[PDB]
């Protein structure tokens, strides 16, 4: 078992400095920790924590023996050796001297495989992205038009990401890591012997334990610690630092930041030693100063170089704080700082915020955690009466306006106070719109208006919540069993009380095995006032994982009952009240969301092509927010959100449960520093304890807090008479004052109008953000002209700024989740390729780095082998072969292979049919040299694999072949039926079945087993029945690593389970050794494909051939979509140029013009008009009956019919079968059904954080015409056509472009192209087979509703 919960790669926890100094004092390494620096530690009475963990103590004592043998100085004390024991943060630079490159042969093995890998298909892959570009445009410098400089291949790619600084560091920090886990995996095996690890590398020694490694480096005279944390936040660090300079290097985009984010490391690196972790306070200032850049190019005078300013003022507090530095040192490390980031675009300014996870993370402690927020919450804070009563009068107006616009624009239940003046009354009669400046006035009148019952909300509306896995902590009792057993058993045995039992329960498993569970009455523990009575509650913090920052370095947990009903309140406040407010932007779908703030940022944008619009953002954090939310702000709010709801007590319970509650740190190596404190209600506000919060808690409630915030935001605007719209985010907003200007007015004139005219708002806004309590300070407070921040992304004048460096930065070699399979790891590495194409990186060059980045997966994979296996003949055929890995890495993983990203995912980011993308690029490949003919055969010629019709319905486009599903998510799907298995919960009594699978697959066979197969339709039908629905719910477990270890654990796998989730990667490896290494024998009539083979022809005869025990040759119809790159033969004009297929023949194109003149960042007026560019369409019925506030099911239910009719035939029979597929979810007869179905024409058949999908720097002034075309897949198939114009034509201007000198006509002729089908359907199909007998969650609400109708 513990060979798949193996230790984590990647690091997940915070970095706890106690544990580091637990384990240093625990075996009396060398140290010269002064008494302070252990805090409560050093009293610790060390000698019974030896007489205990003695194999711990053991092997501390084996390592302190052996530096002392290898290091006759480090006996000396007092510190007059001339070695220096250095703690992590003062160990940055001296990072590099550690090479242990003598005695080490992996990492070389490693490098050596990887470069005779990529030397066989770097010449292949430059072929291919010839032949892609020559076919897109007609012309062979697509890619290349930017750069010419150099263009590096794959073998350059590979050379300048193995040759370059930090790659022996990496190598060396691998190999350690390696080690350390293989120890801790023996440790916890109990092997107990040779657990001690030791290289003595000639002028670095380093021991490697379990517990911690100690490394020496002779050249420096420094020797250090690290735990396993440290490791694995090290070793992430330098592998981030490896791949952003080597980006750099490689991307002519990227090129300028190399020498800056060079010099940027060693400056910080020096200061970090220099300093201790007081230098993560100048990396956020860094972080800060970022921005502060991107203002000083702002045209105002009065808003230029104002954060600059400040933000170096706070630069030089930081240095000069602890007298490290004089004020002339510390005036020139702030030059030093700030002269990386001058003479920078806008977009490679806000490309140096790659470097906050640069340099790690501190080492945090908890009395330290504990202090900020002590300080920031539990203070006194004078509140305005009358702001407070502003601000809940334009709530009411805009709570009211919501409702209306809504609900056939009639009022919500309302009662006027006996002061409300005639207008009010006739508008409350009316029920007319509020005019906001109607609000303004008479606000006391506005206000005291008690809103009735509005909606009738349950606490079970949505399941999904209540499925989420959250931290709960231990009652108010058990408070001190998350400390250490050794720390607290001396402080226990003095105080003659019984030890704490430690906590280990989870919220999810709590909700899972409760008997009798219901929300109605779950909710009554804040209804009824319980929870202020419970004497049980407890809440406490934990240090939050890789956080820099002094605020948020914790989070809150909280007992069962109390996250349960946080949890229940949270989603009633965002079901119905907060749909109510469209003030704000925020919506579920990221494309409108997106929309959205393009346009808002396109505002001010008018060309010359009266009055103009102009606008002023203003962006400001919410981070600290939380801590100063006061219960007298918030009880008028939530009083009347109460009685909307109709629950006469749910909100105000954070407050009211805080302060009559203490709360804590919880770290395992933090306790508390005073001994005789065994109880957490006497504590005392200080060390790791928080006495009676007055404040809120980040995260909770924040949808109340965001709708004050929105009703705060508005009331300023109008105070004001200034036009805005807000974007409150939670943890920050954005506000665009909009204002009329004079269209002869110049550029800078019209923006000094716009901030003039801004001011009043900013100075409303801030004297009713004070009034409520939170004061706006320089650092919160952001005004451009030009730009606003949104989910850590900047809208520059239109744009979306590029930030790839921090995507790069996370590109590590191994998936941090549960099965660490290659298929996943490499899965991972082109998400993030995916990613940096859509952050402006070259197209070439992310597909270069994609392929290297897969071959370089798979070679560690092979040559750091993560369990040991008997027998190595598969790993050994691979590693003395290099050509079957380049052939297993190029091959894509719709055939088998490791190649997650396709040549059309370049371009565009909907896919339609993989399989289709994945035949053309094995054809281009075959037409390059990379791969071979005879490697399509044997695709074609493959043996079917152990696949039902099950598989076949629940996941379409999906071939026969074994080992495409990871067997990661085989232990997420294995942890989710554990939980499901032992579930008692009453909301799910009847999702579970024992004979689920066999139910699918029977419901599969008859869906499919048919004259016709349709796949899609079978898809849908599926999840739209019960079983699909079941299915669903299952799914809505998270399947956490501490879900998994329960599931592994209460429910053992089998012994041969065991063995196949260990060896999945050899046995995945040696089943395509079948197909990868040589010729097969294949049929005589598979000769007939070819590569001028159309890819549509040649997936459906894979598709015949691979489901032929299925299917006994019946073909599968339904699925076949063109590929982008082939279905469109493109051609670029420039200037007296014509098009080629418009003169021969082809007369059907996607018109798209780009505009000469465009310059970015420049006058408005001089470039074409700007506007929101095709971004995408989602979904947007003329049912016979709009049945409003229909459930789930009877939706689920309507297009389970609708569908079965439209594929299956519009027959009686057809009907009497969809009936009963129809009636397995909801209780309608023949006669309703039939009425109730929408119109079964035209089907869809569509089924299953912000992340843009380009800049829009040159798409944004594009122009579209498709009036020459015919135009739902034809639908989706010219929206591919116009987004991979799209991307074409901002791929033919990159980044490292900004203007456009000539006018750019694309046209991407579509016709002419063999992947045009004509598209048939609605044919009749039999079943073929009865209906199986399909057993339904009658009692079950959320699957089944016996009355669909009211
Ligand atoms: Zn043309
Ligand atoms: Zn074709």
């Amino acid at each position: 078992l513990n060979e798949i919960l193996l230790p984590e790669v990647h690091l997940n926890s915070p970095i706890v400095r106690y544990k580091l100094f637990y384990y240093i004092l625990h075996g009396q390494l060398p140290n010269d920790l002064e008494p302070d620096d252990l805090g409560p530690l050093a009293n610790q009475n060390w000698k019974a924590i030896r007489a205990e963990e003695s194999q711990v103590h053991a092997r501390l004592k084996q390592i302190r023996v052996e530096l002392i043998a290898r290091i006759p100085s480090l006996r000396w004390t007092r510190s007059q050796r001339e070695i220096a024991i250095l703690i992590w943060p003062r160990i940055l630079p001296i990072l590099q001297a550690y090479d242990l490159r003598q005695s080490m042969q992996l990492p070389t093995v490693w490098e050596k495989l990887t470069q005779s890998t990529v030397n066989l298909i770097s010449d292949g892959l430059e072929r291919v992205v010839l032949h892609i570009s020559n076919q897109l445009t007609g012309k062979p410098n697509l890619f290349t038009r930017s750069r010419a400089y150099s263009i590096p291949s794959t073998r350059e790619l590979s050379q300048i990401w193995f040759n370059n600084e930090w790659s022996g560091s990496v190598k060396t920090w691998l190999m350690i890591k390696y080690r350390m886990r293989q120890l801790i995996t023996n440790q916890k095996t109990g092997e107990l012997t040779d657990l001690v690890t030791i290289v003595d590398t000639r002028s670095t020694l380093c021991i490697i334990t379990p517990e911690l490694v100690a490394l020496y480096s002779s050249e420096h005279k420094a020797l250090t610690y690290l735990t396993f944390e440290m490791v694995l936040m090290v070793t992430d660090m330098l592998e981030g630092r490896l791949n952003v300079s080597s980006l750099c290097t490689a991307s002519h985009y990227l090129s300028p930041l190399k020498k800056r984010i060079e010099v940027l490391l060693t400056l910080v690196d020096d200061l970090a030693l220099l300093m201790g972790d007081k230098v993560y306070g100048i990396v956020s200032s860094l972080e800060s100063f970022v921005y502060a850049q991107l203002q000083y190019g702002d045209p105002v005078i009065d808003i230029k170089g104002t954060f600059y300013g400040f933000i170096c003022n706070e630069i030089l507090d930081l240095l000069t704080e602890d007298n490290i530095f004089t004020e002339e040192e510390a005036n020139k490390v702030l030059l030093d700082l700030t002269s990386q980031f001058d003479n920078l675009s806008p977009d490679l300014t806000a490309e140096l915020l790659c470097i906050m996870r640069l340099w790690g993370h501190p080492t945090l402690t908890a009395s330290q955690a504990a202090s900020k927020v002590r300080e920031s919450m539990c203070a006194p804070k004078v509140l305005d009466f009358q702001t407070i009563m502003k601000t809940l009068a334009f709530f009411h107006a805009i709570l009211i306006n919501g409702y209306r616009r809504s609900h056939n624009g009639i009022w919500p239940p309302t009662t006027l106070h006996g002061n409300a003046p005639k207008s009010l009354i006739e508008m409350r009669h009316d029920n007319s719109e509020l005019k906001y400046e109607y609000v303004l006035k008479n606000w006391k009148s506005i206000s005291m208006l008690r809103i009735h019952k509005c909606f009738d909300a349950s606490p079970d509306e949505d399941l999904s919540i209540f499925m989420k896995d959250k931290a709960i902590s231990c009652p108010r009792q058990d408070w001190m069993g998350v400390f250490r057993r050794s720390l607290i058993k001396q402080r226990y045995r003095d105080a003659n009380r019984p030890l704490p039992q430690p906590f280990n329960r989870r919220l999810l498993l709590n909700f899972l095995e409760d008997d009798r569970f219901d929300p109605i009455k779950e909710l009554e523990y804040v209804t009824s006032g319980e929870y202020l009575r419970d004497p049980e509650f407890c809440a406490s913090y934990s240090l939050k994982e890789k956080e820099i920052k002094a605020t948020g370095r914790i989070f809150a947990k909280m007992t069962k009952r109390m996250r349960s009903c946080q949890v229940i309140a949270e989603s009633l406040l965002a079901n119905h009240a907060g749909k109510l407010m469209r003030e704000n932007g925020v919506v579920l779908d990221q494309l409108k969301l997106t929309k959205s703030l393009l346009t808002m940022n396109q505002i001010g944008i008018i060309s010359e092509h009266g009055f103009e619009i102009a606008a002023c953002f203003l962006t400001t954090d919410l981070t600290k927010y939380c801590l100063n939310w006061r219960y007298q702000v918030i009880i008028p709010f939530a009083r009347t959100l109460n009685s909307m709801y109709g629950i006469p007590h749910l909100f105000e319970w954070i407050h009211l449960r805080l302060m009559r509650s203490t709360l804590y740190v919880g770290d395992p190596f933090n306790p508390p520093s005073d001994p005789t404190q065994l109880d957490l209600d006497t504590a005392l506000n200080d060390d790791i304890f928080i006495v009676s919060p007055r404040g809120g808690i980040e995260g909770l409630c924040q949808k109340l807090w965001t709708m004050i915030s929105i009703s705060t935001i508005i009331l300023s605007a109008t105070e004001a008479n200034t036009r805005v719209m807000s974007m409150v985010q939670g943890d920050n907003q954005a506000i665009a004052i909009t204002t009329r200007v004079v269209r002869s007015l110049s550029h800078s004139e019209k923006k000094e109008q716009a901030y003039k005219a801004s001011k009043l708002f900013f100075e409303r806004l801030r004297a009713n953000n004070h009034g409520i309590g939170h004061h706006l300070k320089e650092q919160e407070t952001i005004l451009s002209s030009d730009f606003f921040i949104y989910s850590k992304r900047v809208f520059y004048k239109g744009r979306i700024l590029t930030q790839a460096l921090k995507n790069v930065s996370k590109m590590c070699l191994t998936a941090d989740i549960l099965g660490d399979c290659s298929q996943a790891s490499c899965s991972n590495l082109a998400t993030t390729v995916m990613r940096l194409t859509e952050n402006g990186v070259e197209k070439d060059l992310c597909y270069f780095l994609n392929a290297f980045m897969t071959i370089r997966q798979l070679c560690y994979d092979l040559v750091f082998p993560q369990t040991k296996s008997l027998s190595q003949d598969i790993t050994n055929a691979y590693l003395n072969h290099p050509i079957l890995i380049s052939r297993l890495c190029l091959l894509p993983s719709q055939l088998g292979g490791l190649n997650f990203l396709s040549c059309s995912r370049l371009f565009n980011r909907n896919i339609g049919d993989p399989l289709v993308s994945a035949i053309a690029d094995v054809k281009r490949l075959i037409k390059a040299g990379c791969l071979d003919i005879w490697v399509l055969y044997n695709i074609l010629g493959r043996r079917p694999g152990k696949g039902k019709w099950s598989t076949l319905a629940a996941d379409p486009y999906t071939l026969n072949i074994d080992y495409l599903v990871p067997s990661t998510t085989f232990l997420k799907k294995h942890a989710q039926y554990t939980l499901m298995e032992r579930s008692v919960n009453p909301m799910l009594r009847g999702v579970f079945s024992e004979n689920a699978a066999e139910e699918e697959e029977e419901l599969a066979q008859y869906l499919l087993d048919r004259e016709v197969v349709m796949p899609r339709v079978a898809h849908v039908i599926l999840a739209q029945s019960s079983c699909g629905r079941r299915k669903q719910i299952q799914g809505y477990l998270d399947s956490t690593r501490t879900i998994i270890r329960y599931s592994l654990e209460v429910r053992p796998l089998s012994a041969k389970k065991l063995n196949t989730v260990i060896e999945y990667n050899l046995l995945y490896l040696s089943y395509n050794l079948e197909i990868i290494e040589k010729p097969n024998i294949v049929q005589p009539f598979l000769n007939a494909i070819n590569v001028d083979t159309c890819s549509i022809d040649i997936a459906r005869s894979l598709r015949k051939l691979s489901w032929a025990t299925l299917l006994n040759g019946r073909p599968i119809e339904g699925l076949e979509t063109p590929d982008p790159i082939e279905l469109v033969h493109g051609c670029l004009i420039i200037g007296s140029d014509e098009c080629e297929h418009c003169s021969s023949g082809d007369d059907k194109f996607t018109w798209f013009f780009l505009p000469k003149g465009i310059r970015l960042d420049d006058d408005p007026a001089s470039n074409p008009p700007i506007r929101v560019p095709y971004i995408g369409s989602k979904t947007d019925v003329a049912s016979m009956a709009y049945i409003k506030g229909a459930s789930v099911s009877l939706k689920s239910a309507l297009r389970l019919a609708g569908v079965y009719i439209w594929a299956f035939g519009d027959t009686e029979e057809s009907w009497q079968d969809a009936y009963e597929l129809a009636s397995t979810r909801v209780n309608l007869t023949l006669e309703q059904l039939q009425s109730l179905t929408p119109l079964p024409t035209s089907a869809n058949l569509v089924h299953r954080k912000f992340t843009p999908a380009s800049s829009y720097a040159f798409s944004s002034f594009v122009h579209i015409s498709n009036d020459c075309q015919i135009l739902t897949d034809s639908n989706l198939i010219y929206q591919q056509v116009m987004i991979t114009g799209l991307a074409l034509i901002e791929t033919w201007n990159n980044p490292p472009i900004n203007f456009s000198v000539y006018e750019t006509t694309l046209h991407l002729h579509t016709g002419s192209s063999c992947c045009i089908r004509p598209v048939e359907s609605c044919v009749v199909n039999p079943p073929l087979l009865p209906v199986p007998l399909i057993n339904v969650p009658q009692m079950n609400k959320f699957v089944y509703d016996p009355e669909p109708l009211s």
